[PDB]
C-alpha cells in the first residue's frame, strides 16, 4: 500500500540475506563505522504490482548493526521475519512491526548525522554493559528513495510488550518547565501523559526494593553516558499493563519483553511495568535550531534523575 | 574467483527471487518484450570477500524468459539452484552450470540487439510448436558490469546430457566452402570436428526410420523459421555417447536430456546421440561486418538441409 513501506521491507529483506552470506567476526574494525551498502533498482515495464518502478535503498554501517542485533539477543532470521512477513502498521511518524517486536521511526538527515557521530561510543557502551541498558536498542538505520521522496528510518526494540497490552502510558523528562498533556491530548484513546499528570494524579509504581535499586543503577549509568555525549531532551517512557483489565476483554518472557518489571506482591492491582529511555538523538545544538524557528546536557541529566528518583 | 561470474550468480539469484513474488499470467503483453530490470550495487567498506564492491546487473525481458523456461519444462527454483549452488565452470568464452544442465555464453551487444529483434517471433514459434524444437532454448539474457568491464550473457539448455558423457562431437553447416577441423584442433582432448571429418571418416548415425523422420521434420520447420528471419551460419551440433567406453572408466531421462536419441538395435555399438541447432544469432548483415574486418539465408537453409538429409 505505502510504497516507502514496501521499499523498507524489500530493503531489510535484501540486507539480511546479504549478511547471511558474510563471515561474521567477533570484532568490528574502524572502517565498519564508516561503511554502507547502496542498491538502486530500475524496472522498466516490469513488476508494477509489488514494487515502485524506481527506488533506492541504503543501509548504514551494516556490520555494526548486525553486531548490535546479536548483542541485544536478536537473531537475523527473526528480525527479517518480523519486518517482512506482513507490513508494519502506522500509529514524526512511527510504525510497529506486525508482531509488535520492533518500532520503525522516521528521522531527519540531521538525526542520522548525530547517530553516526555517537555510533562507535554507543557500541562500546553496549559492549561494556553486556547489552543490559535502558537506552534505545538501535537495530538498523536506512535511507529510502521512491521517486522524489527521500526518508531516513531507524529501527529499535519496542519498549512495550509484544504480547501484553498497555493501558496507561507516560513520557517523563522531569523538567522545571511545566510539562503536562494537552486537554485535546488527554482525550486520545491511549493518551501520552507527562510529568504533571504523574505528580497531579498521584501515580504509583509498585516494584520491590531490589528491582527499584537495580533499575536506578542502570538509569544512572545510562544518563551519565548520555550527558557525556552532550545529549538531552530524552524521556523515560513508562507503560503499565493491567492484568485484570486484560482478562476482562499475566506473565511475560523477559528475553523478549526485556523492559518488563513485575509489581511486588502487595500491589493494589496486578501490574507489569515497561520502562526505558527514549528519544535520545537531540544534541544540545540541534534543540536550539528547532527553538529559533537555559538548561544544558549536564543540568538535564540531574533534573531527570531526581525526578525518576522521586516517583518510584 | 571470477568477479563477473559472481555477479551473474548473484544476479540470477536476485532475478529468480524477485519473480517468485510476481503473479505469472498465462500470456505475455507487447510491453513484456521491451521490459527490463536493472540493479546497481555500491558497497563502501563492506562485504569485500564475496562480491565486487561496485557492480550492475541487468535482466532483459524477465517475463518473456520466465514464460520460456516454463514452456521448456524448466522450474525456476531448479534453474536458480543449477546456476547458484556452485560456480559455473569455463571450457568467445562459454561456461557450463556445475550440474551440466545449462550453458552460459558471452555474446556481443550486437547479438543482444538481434536477440531482441527476433524475441517475439521466437516466442510465437515456441508456442506454435509446443516447445518441441531443435533450436536453442533461450532461458535468460543479462548484462553484467564490474568496474570498467561490461559483458552480455545468454543462457541456454545444454545440447549434451548432464549425466552421459560425450566422446565425439561434430559441428556441421553443410557448406560448399571446405569446412574441416585444423590439425592443431584435431589434437585437442574433446575435439570439435566439422563437415569434412564426417564425409571423410565415414561417420554413421544409427537411428531407426521413425526417429530419423521425426528429427528431419523438426529440422525442416526450424531451419525454415531461421531462413525467414534472415539468419544463417548456424550449425547442427552432434554429440555421441559411447555406452561401452563409459562403462570402461546407458539410459537417459528424455525430460532432462531432451535432445537425446537412442541408437536402433542393430547399431555396431551402443550409442546415444545428442543433436540440435546452435549458434543462430548471425544475421546476414552481421556476418558481412566480421568478413570486412555469395550465399544468402535462403541458400544456406537448403545447403544445410541437404547435407543433414544425406548424413543420417
Amino acid at each position: 500500500s505505502d510504497p516507502l513501506l514496501s521499499v523498507l521491507m524489500w530493503g531489510v529483506n535484501h540486507s539480511i540475506n546479504e549478511l547471511s552470506h558474510v563471515q561474521i567476526p567477533v570484532m568490528l574494525m574502524p572502517d565498519d563505522f564508516k561503511a554502507y551498502s547502496k542498491i538502486k533498482v530500475d524496472n522498466h515495464l516490469f513488476n508494477k504490482e509489488n514494487m515502485p518502478s524506481h527506488f533506492k535503498f541504503k543501509e548504514y554501517c551494516p556490520m555494526v548493526f548486525r553486531n548490535l542485533r546479536e548483542r541485544f539477543g536478536i537473531d537475523d532470521q527473526d528480525f527479517q521475519n518480523s519486518l517482512t512477513r506482513s507490513a508494519p502498521l502506522p500509529n514524526a511518524r512511527f510504525h510497529t512491526s506486525y508482531d509488535k517486536r520492533y518500532i520503525i521511526k522516521t528521522i531527519t538527515s540531521e538525526d542520522v548525522a548525530e547517530m553516526h557521530n555517537i555510533l562507535k561510543k554507543y557500541h562500546q557502551y553496549i559492549v561494556e554493559c553486556h547489552g543490559i541498558t535502558l537506552l534505545p536498542q538501535f537495530l538498523g538505520m536506512y535511507r529510502l528513495n521512491v521517486d522524489g521522496v527521500e526518508i531516513y528510518v531507524i529501527v529499535t526494540r519496542n519498549v512495550f510488550s509484544h504480547r501484553l497490552s498497555v493501558y496507561r502510558k507516560y513520557d517523563l523528562k522531569g523538567s522545571t518547565v511545566a510539562r503536562e498533556a494537552s486537554d485535546k491530548e488527554k482525550a486520545k484513546e491511549l493518551p501520552t501523559l507527562k510529568d504533571n499528570d504523574f505528580i497531579n494524579e498521584g501515580q504509583k509504581i509498585y516494584i520491590d526494593d531490589n528491582n527499584k535499586k537495580v533499575f536506578l543503577e542502570k538509569l544512572k549509568k545510562d544518563v551519565e553516558f548520555l550527558a557525556q555525549l552532550k545529549l538531552m531532551d530524552y524521556s523515560l517512557l513508562v507503560g503499565i499493563h493491567d492484568v485484570e483489565r486484560a482478562e476482562q476483554e499475566g506473565e511475560f518472557d523477559p528475553n523478549i519483553d526485556v523492559y518488563g518489571i513485575k509489581c511486588h506482591e502487595n500491589s493494589p492491582r496486578k501490574e507489569v511495568y515497561f520502562m526505558a529511555i527514549i528519544d535520545i538523538l537531540t544534541h544540545y545544538d540541534a534543540k536550539k535550531k528547532a527553538a529559533h524557528a537555559t538548561v544544558n546536557p549536564e543540568q538535564y541529566s540531574k533534573r531527570f534523575l531526581d525526578f525518576i528518583g522521586h516517583i518510584l
